[PDB]
């Protein structure tokens, strides 16, 4: 039950650069199992991240050692900081050092959230036999796909500018000797964080005098590489995951920026080792279960003590060889929205999933929420088309969804403020008499045309309540040059009809009696994603005046059966 | 920089009952200064409260010892738990034990929030010379005045039922051997926490089968004692504060349940010792600076590292005798709303405060926001009166303000949802051409009459924005039987006019050009306060059908000059 703490122990890497760690070690007569956490936000500052993870001092009281490390070039560590590029090698060297110590029994694991989760996948590909289990929460194994770009090939601009300002702020506050420019730089960084959409609105997007000076990576890597090219593929771990046999405890949230990539990692590792999955209704910075126009109940609040119990059982099985430690623990545990209840499952995707088309239709134009747009399981009878103007100077504002830094605390947001826009097309079912459950991955297939040689298309799933609230669920985008591949883009021909897919991530929701199922279609969602210039040019290098408007069209009928694909679950 | 942790050290009280503590002790050759925290929410669970306080492991790395204690009858401690009644004696005995240890140098201090703050005032009155400084955040020295009743003599019913359910929940989860009834009790407690207004609506209020069984104190002490009688005066510390000479670092929030009582403690101790004050725009459970319809900026987020630096300087001065440790630190630091900026001051109340009457007036009736009610620095010219019906079956709903457990995360709430009610009287200034600052304590003087022998009157200060948002600032209530004293109540005569005072707590706000100053007057605010029955009976023992409606009247003019008193600050 007792322990000691040693601060700033210096660990040498292969190139001679030393990284700083803190050691939390139990009172014990011999060696013990060990857990590692790799952190870019100061190893000393434990209260900043721990409330989004576990009550991990319980692990120490129960006989585990815990090691917390400052990553390269930050706080007490030597070297120079660049995101992602040094973390594979630095993790390998750190695991090796731990295994060589007098107090380590040969069994090592990892846990943590966000960047503290990404670094676990980077450690897992090293081939170090002593690493017996990992637990990555709200994370990704492919950095292009989340959080910097996405499956549709658009830049996640609010995520990039917000995070870069956060990193810049801590660099100034952590300086040994203050610089003359520090005071003014601090003020400017606060202005970005108070107004992320404003920061994202300046053209050309690639000209960032403050952020480019403090963290050159923001332009040199992220903005300058819009294709999923060799620079991205190098830091990706995903294709290596299939060859591993390492147990993983994976956590995600329905309104979290990482949700699509978190779920993919579970599917990639489940066949070769013991994988577990937990998904709640959270966004990256709001784990409370409470939002402005939607409350999920006290059961929805991040369950930190239950999480601590589950993590300890998982590590007891895989690090301590206790064969019955996970008795009674489910493989998959989901918070099902609508009914607003936790429920156990045997697999993800769910076994009895019926992937069902809901077709776009209706009399007259589908523009605005008072138009005639419908959704039905029957193919539409008349050939029709809905048309709108997309102007880059006036994009559709982002409201909820998977926002990270710009208003990122209201995932299930009411959509009524944007329903009167002519560029927002709406399609709804009739009012439901019986419940319909949608749990799984979601996508759309649309037949589209444009006056331009490049543009974007968006789709958003919505639950309409009896009182009028139109609550967001999941959404996605396709940038037309990347319609067939993220690696080798090509332009389109003006006026020609194309069939395209939109990846809309995932959800779990029961649409209750008295509700409607609704879909919104458009060509922008700003600043969740950057805006298309409609020119075919290098988007981030263009002035707002260099950009063009586009006349865009959605085709629907017997020969052009545009639809959403819903993962339907029926439980009697 | 290094330290050790010893768990479950047992400390004997005067009656032989032992309380459990954890010891965080630095590597040191001899004795050190010591800080104590007294906690009813599990000493092991440090992440639950610490994010609302300080990064206190810095204190340990810098050479302070820290002691965290389970209070009597909870978790690892022996005995039986009853709120407040054992904490004076238990603190005295604990301080004495610390001073007798080999590792203590004779200097002791305290820090912490909420119940961990109340317990510091209970320790301070003990007369133990070794206690050199305290730091109570979001706390009170008079438990009737906050959080259970108030300066107006109404029960804070949502605070009582919510907290009692929280305490009940942790008792079940902490049991050694589970009871057959535990599973069902847990479900019922969750239902209260998901619907606090619903729980508060059941009549008679005093019949609480679940909460009365788990924690008898809820009825035996709180509900059964509506007068500020001998049972309350016994646990009060306030009158003893004037005779102390102990330095205190006091923190408060403008939307916090404890704000009035926190500020009073500063005024009580400032003349005899080194007192300091910090006030931000927070509510008890929302320290982010972000609300549904009002954002204060990133500077408003609870500044935990600056708080840690200030606490360490304060303890260095008073526990380590470092005379220049507080050089450059202000006596008072306030977040001024409107301008939304931190500002330093020399005293509270502010030196140049002009306590200025704003008189109620207008042509026609003041009922609803579209009535004719006005506010002016000039006394009204015509004798008039505004009249309404107050029905206990339909009280005015609580929206923001100082709510604790029922929707307690939206202090600066938009008031428009209640503006069409006939029982909500509205009075406003013209649109402002120059800024007006209101910083200090706030109160109202009203001339009133009723058809009943008892009733309530309420008043609420509001900032009207250019777009229409009507944002709540501070509010209060008077229960008519307690108009002259909280100790010895008397009834009123139907139809007679009385001049009464309403204590509206405190605020700091600049009303900017384009805004208006507004006041709302009514007879209810539920469930922030319980509802008056309008009978003169024992309110908590009455059925809803035993209650009466009341016709209430506000008088205004030259002979009845009803007004609000605003603390005006002018800075050129
Ligand atoms: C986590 O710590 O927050 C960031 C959100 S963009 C992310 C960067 S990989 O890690
Ligand atoms: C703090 O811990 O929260 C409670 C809000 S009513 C309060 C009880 S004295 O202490
Ligand atoms: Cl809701
Ligand atoms: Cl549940
Ligand atoms: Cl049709
Ligand atoms: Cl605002
Ligand atoms: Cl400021
Ligand atoms: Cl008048």
């Amino acid at each position: 039950g007792n322990y000691s703490v040693a601060s700033n122990v210096m660990v040498p890497m292969r190139d001679g650069v030393r990284l700083a760690v803190d050691l939390y070690r139990p009172d014990a007569d011999g060696p013990v199992p060990v857990l590692l956490v790799r952190n870019p936000y100061d190893k000393f500052d434990v209260f900043a991240w721990s409330t989004q993870s576990t009550n991990w001092l319980e692990f120490v009281r129960d006989g585990y050692a815990v090691v917390i490390q400052d990553t390269r070039g930050l706080f007490a560590s030597e070297g120079e900081f660049v995101p992602h590029v040094d973390d594979e090698a630095d993790a390998e060297d750190t695991l090796s050092w731990i295994l060589e110590q007098a107090w380590c029994d040969g069994n090592v694991g990892m846990f943590g959230v966000s960047y503290l989760g990404v670094t676990q996948w980077q450690a897992a590909v090293s081939g170090v036999g002593g690493l017996k289990a990992i637990a990555p929460s709200m994370a990704s194994a492919d950095l292009y796909r989340a959080p910097w770009y996405g499956p549709g090939g658009a830049l996640s601009v609010e995520a990039l500018l917000g995070w870069s300002a956060k990193i810049g702020t801590q660099l100034i506050t952590s300086r040994s000797d203050a610089r003359p420019e520090d005071a003014a730089d601090f003020v400017q960084l606060a202005a970005i964080l108070n107004d992320v959409a404003g920061a994202a609105s300046v053209t050309p997007l690639a000209e960032q005098p403050l952020l480019g000076r403090l963290i050159p990576w923001v332009i040199d890597q992220v903005v300058d590489h819009p294709d999923n090219d060799e620079s991205w593929q190098s830091i990706s771990l995903f294709e290596r995951l299939g060859g591993l046999a390492t147990p993983a405890l994976i956590t995600a949230g329905w309104y979290d920026g990482f949700v699509g990539e978190s779920l993919r990692t579970f599917v990639a590792v489940k066949d070769n080792a013991d994988a577990r999955l937990v998904v709640g209704p959270w966004s990256h910075s709001n784990l409370t279960g409470r939002n402005a126009d939607r409350k999920f109940g006290i059961a929805a609040t991040y369950p930190i003590q239950e999480a601590t119990t589950m993590h300890k059982a998982f590590f007891d099985r895989h690090l301590r060889g206790e064969t019955d430690a996970l008795a009674g623990v489910p493989k998959v545990r989901l918070f099902v929205m609508g009914i607003d209840e936790w429920r156990d499952e045997t697999d993800w995707p769910l076994p009895d999933t019926a992937y069902t088309p809901f077709y776009l239709g209706g009399s007259g134009a589908a523009n605005t929420s008072t138009g005639g747009g419908t959704l039905s399981t029957s193919i539409s009878g008349t050939e029709s088309a809905d048309t709108y103007l997309y102007d880059p100077a006036d994009p559709v504002p982002s409201l909820g969804g998977t926002l990270l830094f710009h208003n990122g605390d209201n995932g299930p947001a009411d959509q009524r403020p944007i329903h009167d826009r002519d560029d927002v097309l709406c399609y709804s079912t009739e009012v439901l008499t019986d419940p319909v459950e949608v749990t799984g991955t979601v996508s759309a297939r649309l037949f589209v045309s444009s006056s331009a040689v490049d543009t974007d298309f968006t789709a958003k799933l919505v639950d309409v309540f009896p009182d009028g609230r139109a609550i967001a669920l999941c959404d996605g985008i396709v940038r037309m040059r990347y319609r067939e591949t993220l690696v080798n883009p090509t332009l389109i021909e003006a006026g020609e009809i194309y069939e395209v897919a939109i990846d809309m991530l995932a959800t779990s929701n029961v649409f209750l009696p008295g509700h409607r199922i609704m879909v919104q279609v458009s060509s922008s969602n700003f600043p969740k994603y950057d805006r298309n210039s409609n020119t075919g040019g290098v988007i981030a290098r263009e002035q707002l005046e260099e950009m063009c408007t586009a006349v865009n069209r959605i085709h629907r009928g017997p020969e052009h059966p545009s639809h959403i694909v819903l993962p339907i679950i029926k439980r009697k």
